[PDB]
């Protein structure tokens, strides 16, 4: 049996186990989010949100020294009738794959302020969360690449990931970009 | 449940679901769709280093800034594609790819880039064999905001305000993906995380 | 058990674990990982044979001290790589990599050392051939130190000592392993030991 | 269907078989460590060690001319207060693999001290060993390697030994490198 084939020069190459240990922040800083949210005074549509403990979260199951694959940063939020709330980021580092993730909690700006203005003294628990992910599919590193390559390598999906987030959030403020999204449809131009 | 002090007398502490409206507005919002979209950031640092990091060889790209490749003004879609080619010295021109999907309040953006083995590569050279090299393997980077499930109440004005945040958001994200000094390993064949004591 | 004389009188001898105390330390000890892997004996002896035994063609390294893969100053790793590139004259380029593995008071280190087919590699110069040839095998040596369960008193001090009486252990193993004439196999192809009469 | 390949030039090589009959060592010399021993007065922490027999060790197992795939050689270990114990140099020699081991045993000097010091006629059997191992991947030898090709191997596999121990030893004697190890650290350098 002779059988036809499409060739080029090369060998299918030797990977590199995913045997690197990284760097895991001792503190997980929120700043932009939270200036914004500084911003419009913490609130938008019916979505009330809660003010930060601080704007830079701490570690809460962190030992450090010790190789942790799952790991969160959290700060508690606190609010005039509102019932004390964790806003959380997840990070999650194994087999090459390092995945940060933030979720934020938001209550009843109705029930909120009607209990403000009635002067009743219940606290609201939130009514619900947004959610964003990043994710970063960092494995089958080659085998001749050095350590001082593989630096390279660290900052180069450092920039893809700016980039990545900038064309997520493209476009003018005027108009529909993220939320409540159900298609995408290209300017007339 | 617990008991406090009621100016009827000690009374019970209560917890109640009354005058909570959880009823969500339905994801029927059209978003924009870039025209194009912005490698700039990776494609300057590729310039950088070269477009070679190790035994990793990065192809050059036709544009920093990548055209449509299925979208058309006008048309609505849930999934769209960017694309440019990579081409190089003795190396067969692959294409970079950057992936939309809008569905159901949820927006999710991948980068997809191609390399190639410099070991082989630089054999061509040296040796100055007549071939080329195909691509070896790939980098991903993924991005997903979950934007779903906004108040009844959230008006139209205000939803853009929640784009804006949901923007932040993204921004502290990516920042405390790749926070931490370069002089460390941070992201690469990553095994586990190890937080320094100081 | 048997009968001795004591002062008493004829007694009765006895065998009793009373007394000894087999408590062991845990294995929490951080030991120090070399910033580069020196295969200077290797390489040297390499550039003797002009890299080249029968039909085993050899690369030539990069250097004969070989940089770290994976390791970092200051991020702790229960597993290190060290890698240089050989590279030769028709040769695809190809890794040499030594391996270092530390868990649970167990200490193995393993170097693997590609080759490529001579008759291959000389076709190609004889008849004006212009393609290159990838490795076709390689060779492997292991080496390991159980140094784990260390007595509960042993002084922070003494187990440096213990660190060279080991180290001492490794050098007479090597020895025992590569003793005897070069006049005689001893090796390579292994199938059996045969020591001689006389 | 068409397929598509990386391809260099040769052929998958022919291999020859692992019939190569080695030497094998009258004796096992172990100078180094029995000098080092001697050094620090074969004891360290709560270890006490014994004093051999001889610096080489006589086989045990093995009668000349006689092809033996595994083979002993052993010396006898006494001491003041101490039960006989031996110590043992092992090697296997199969299908293109050598692999010698060394396992030297130890007392609890605790034991053996308070007996000493109370005059007491108890001897004491060893409370543990340690042991180190070396192989030696020798199998697939290219079919054209000649035998004094095949000299040329042999030395160059005991020089890749010789680099395995010192990079194993590797380190200065002021930090920790080898027992009761748990990781790895670099230093700042």
């Amino acid at each position: 049996p002779v059988q036809s084939s499409r060739t080029t020069f090369g060998v299918n190459p030797d990977r590199q186990a995913n045997a690197r240990p990284v760097y895991l922040a001792p503190a997980a800083p929120m700043e932009n989010t939270y200036t914004y949210l500084g911003s419009i005074q913490f609130a938008a549509g019916r979505h009330i949100f809660g003010e930060p403990a601080s704007n830079v979260l701490p570690p809460q199951n962190i030992v450090p020294g010790v190789p942790t694959k799952h790991g969160e940063y959290v700060t508690t939020n606190t609010g005039d009738r509102l019932m004390a709330s964790s806003t959380t980021v997840t990070r999650d580092v194994s087999n090459g794959r390092t995945k940060v993730s933030i979720d934020i909690p938001y209550y009843d700006r109705n029930a909120v302020e009607t209990l403000k203005a009635s002067a009743i003294p219940g606290a609201v628990a939130p009514v619900g969360s947004f959610k964003v992910n990043v994710e970063v599919l960092g494995g089958g590193v080659l085998t001749g690449t050095d350590a001082n390559a593989q630096f390279a390598l660290d900052e180069l999906l450092s920039n893809m990931l700016m980039d990545a987030a900038r064309i997520a959030q493209d476009g003018p403020k005027n108009t529909a970009r993220l939320v409540a999204a159900s298609h995408g449809v290209m300017p007339q131009a």
